[PDB]
């Protein structure tokens, strides 16, 4: 990828919190997204995701390695995260537009998992809302996690997917927090016995049926995002 001069970059105006995310510009044209900062970790990460070319997973300009702290420079997402998006615009969505968003997203996820990513954090926090409300994963908490992994630590694109399960709850709540007021060990004891979300209104009996199937136990019954994909296109076309 592109090495980016600090002299190159303006800082317009915080906008994110964890590093930092700043609003600015890269050669006084292109709107950008800058994060700054281990910086050995932090680079090998955006030269994985340079090396990443999907429409529905965020892009990087470059990285801007002269001056500390470091920062990673990424194309501009005009709607913001798409858990602040879906708070936001509540209210606002057709059904078809909440299905058409996690389609976004399980294209993305299904080229990762093609290309043996594991994204380990999928949630709608690390999803990003661009252009005519295309949705891009970014990045690439118990309450998103799988029995596997908050057991036994036992990641797998499966995982992920069951991650996305969740996701696709936030979206068909319009950004309602999973497990609200519930602490870790209480999420993880009524999963485990059997519990899963309950079906937002927006979400129709198909929709609450793929959520399921991305909730089963076993990871070998779950779908594979390649799978999951048409699982979700089938029910868009269906009606
Ligand atoms: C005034 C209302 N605002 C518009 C949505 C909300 C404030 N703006 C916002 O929250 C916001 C916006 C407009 N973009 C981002 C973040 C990113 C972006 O664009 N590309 C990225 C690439 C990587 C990454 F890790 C984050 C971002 C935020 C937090």
């Amino acid at each position: 990828g592109s090495v980016i001069d600090p002299s190159e970059l303006t800082f317009v105006q915080e906008i994110g919190s964890g590093g930092l995310v700043h609003l600015g510009y890269w050669l006084n044209k292109d709107k950008v997204a800058i994060k700054t900062i281990s910086e050995e970790d932090f680079i090998e990460e955006a030269e994985v995701m340079m090396k990443l070319s999907h429409p529905k997973l965020v892009q990087l300009y470059g990285v801007c390695l002269e001056q500390a702290p470091i920062c990673l420079v990424f194309e501009f997402m005009e709607h913001g995260c798409l858990s602040d998006y879906l708070r936001t615009q509540r209210g606002l969505f057709a059904a078809e537009t909440l299905l058409g968003m996690c389609l976004d997203v399980c294209e993305g996820m299904a080229y990762l998992e093609e290309a043996s990513v594991i994204h380990r954090d999928l949630a709608a926090r690390n999803c990003l809302v661009g252009e005519n409300q295309v949705i891009k994963v970014s990045d690439f908490p118990v309450k998103w996690a799988s029995p596997e992994v908050f057991s036994f630590s036992r990641y797998s694109s499966k995982s992920d997917v069951w991650s996305f399960g969740v996701l696709m709850w936030e979206v068909f709540s319009e950004g309602k927090i999973p497990y609200e007021n519930r602490s870790n060990s209480e999420v993880v004891e009524d999963i485990s016995t059997g519990f899963r979300l309950y079906k937002p209104r927006l979400a129709s009996t198909h929709v609450y049926q793929i959520m399921n199937h991305c909730w089963k136990e076993r990871p070998e019954d779950r779908p594979a995002f390649s799978r999951l994909l048409r699982q979700l296109a089938a029910i868009a076309a269906s009606g």
